[PDB]
Formats: structure tokens, C-alpha cells, sequence
């Protein structure tokens, strides 16, 4: 699939810089015809087959189709998309309220209504992309944009589809691997991943909300992947004694080895509480 090859300087106007990555750089921008807002993802292409600096061709088209199809309040949208010879260019929908990561780190902890809050519109995006059969596969608090964190209740938008997946076949076999305080037992062991993956990164993402503390990370990379297959956490009580038994439920259910005893998204919002890269 090939995408639009005219300058996007041509077109849009860029400005401050959203989010640097390894192989890809986020600047706030603005098309000239209309005055709107962006954020446009700057991709860096591979050079050639065998290269470890920049990212597949294959790897970029899987992002662009799957942002293409997914329309949903609590994930990001994909307006259009530049090429040229070094970059494929995403103009993404523009979140300008910050990290739900960095939200947390000026607040410290939250309370369980605030952090229910937050948990419900991420429960909602994925709802809507597992029912698509979407796996996002890298879902964490640098991942989750808020539109305004001057708000006693900021709304969220899930955003970096790079390792997002169309689990077709219920399950995909390809050494997948996110961030290591965030992916389930299954990926640490290299075994077949589905939307079971996800389930797990979210109640890793709840337990953080809930008190501010990570559940597996340790000292070095290799320890806290070693802790999430051996499901080596606790709820301390130096951090949880204030919270309810039924929050601790939820994460319970969710930070589970065998992916199917794991709660699903469904039974995640039916759940009483709710219910109305490795090598380093
Ligand atoms: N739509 C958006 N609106 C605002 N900020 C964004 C948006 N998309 C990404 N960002 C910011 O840019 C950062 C990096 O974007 P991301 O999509 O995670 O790239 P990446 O997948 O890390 N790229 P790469 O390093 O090439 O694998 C994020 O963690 C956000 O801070």
C-alpha cells in the first residue's frame, strides 16, 4: 500500500513536539486548509531488508490499516498519511492533555473513583477494539492520553497501534513483546498471544492507578520479566490498606497466568467493582 508521496510541508504547519520513540517522533501540527490540529507520527522506513534501525514496511502498513478501521471516543483516529524516502507520516488526532503517565506522576496516587474513571474509558476502547478482534498489545499509562488534564475527571483516547494485531485465528505466534512491567506471563514465555495479553496489561495498569506502585517491576529488565511469569506480586499494605477489597478482586482476576482463566473485556465490565524493548 502506498500513501500520499507530495511534501507534507505543503500541507501542514508543524510545531511542539508531542513524544519521541525509538524509531519514531510525534510533533503537534496544523493543516493549512482547514486551521485544524494533528499529531503527526514520523515513522523512520527501514534502508534496506536486513536492517535493525527503522521500522518494516510491513510493520507500518499493520498500524495504518488497523488505525484506519477503529472509530471510538476512547481511541485515537487517523486522519491521513504522508511517505517519503525516510518516513511514513501518520496525522494522528491530536490528544494535548499529556500522558495519563505523566498525570500520575504530578499526582502521586489517586482515589478509586478517580482511578475507576480512567479504568472505565480505557475499558471501553478496548471493549471496542477486542470486539474487533484488535489486540493492541502495548497498552500502559505512556500509551493513554488524556484531551484536557485540567478537568476533575479527564477523558482518554488509547493511542501507539505499533504492535497492535488482528487476532484472526484467536491467537498470533510471532515473538510480539512490549514493555516488560506491562506484558503478560505469555509474552515473557514467547507462546501464542491473544486479547488475553491485553487483560493483563490493564490490571497491571489499575494496580498502578490504585497505588502508584508498579506490581512485578524490579532492579533490571530480566528481574521483572522473571517476576511476571512467576506472578510475583502483592498488594502492600503500606499502599492498599485504604482500598476495597473489591478493586483488589478485579486485579486479582485480571493478573492471572493461564490466559484463559483471565478475565475477559466483557466479564471486566460485568465485574462487580465496575458494573453500574526486553533486552536491557
Ligand atoms: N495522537 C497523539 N496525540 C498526542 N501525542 C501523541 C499522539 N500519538 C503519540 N503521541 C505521543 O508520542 C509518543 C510516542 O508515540 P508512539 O505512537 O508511541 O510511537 P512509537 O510507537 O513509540 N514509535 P517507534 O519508536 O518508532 O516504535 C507517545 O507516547 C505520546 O506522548
Amino acid at each position: 500500500t502506498v500513501f500520499r508521496q507530495e511534501n507534507v510541508d505543503d500541507y501542514y504547519d508543524t510545531g511542539e513536539e508531542l513524544g519521541s520513540g525509538q524509531f519514531a517522533v510525534v510533533k503537534k501540527c496544523r493543516e493549512k486548509s482547514t486551521g485544524l490540529q494533528y499529531a503527526a507520527k514520523f515513522i523512520k522506513k527501514r534502508r534496506t531488508k536486513s536492517s535493525r534501525r527503522g521500522v518494516s514496511r510491513e510493520d507500518i502498513e499493520r498500524e495504518v490499516s488497523i488505525l484506519k478501521e477503529i472509530q471510538h471516543p476512547n481511541v485515537i483516529t487517523l486522519h491521513e498519511v504522508y511517505e517519503n524516502k525516510t518516513d511514513v507520516i501518520l496525522i494522528l488526532e491530536l490528544v494535548a492533555g499529556g500522558e495519563l503517565f505523566d498525570f500520575l506522576a504530578e499526582k502521586e496516587s489517586l482515589t478509586e473513583e478517580e482511578a475507576t474513571e480512567f479504568l472505565k474509558q480505557i475499558l471501553n476502547g478496548v471493549y471496542y477494539l477486542h470486539s474487533l478482534q484488535i489486540a493492541h498489545f502495548d497498552l500502559k499509562p505512556e500509551n493513554i492520553m488524556l484531551l484536557d488534564r485540567n478537568v476533575p475527571k479527564p477523558r482518554i483516547k488509547i493511542i501507539d497501534f505499533g504492535l497492535a494485531h488482528k487476532i484472526d485465528f484467536g491467537n498470533e505466534f510471532k515473538n510480539i513483546f512490549g514493555t516488560p512491567e506491562f506484558v503478560a506471563p505469555e509474552i515473557v514465555n514467547y507462546e501464542p498471544l491473544g486479547l488475553e495479553a491485553d487483560m493483563w496489561s490493564i490490571g497491571v495498569i489499575t494496580y498502578i492507578l490504585l497505588s502508584g506502585a508498579s506490581p512485578f517491576l524490579g532492579d533490571t529488565k530480566q528481574e521483572t520479566l522473571a517476576n511476571v511469569s512467576a506472578v510475583n506480586y502483592e498488594f502492600e499494605d503500606e499502599y492498599f490498606s485504604n482500598t476495597s477489597a473489591l478493586a483488589k478482586d478485579f486485579i486479582r482476576r485480571l493478573l492471572v497466568k493461564d490466559p484463559k482463566k483471565r478475565m475477559t473485556i466483557q466479564d471486566s465490565l460485568q465485574h462487580p467493582w465496575i458494573k453500574p524493548p526486553q533486552f536491557e
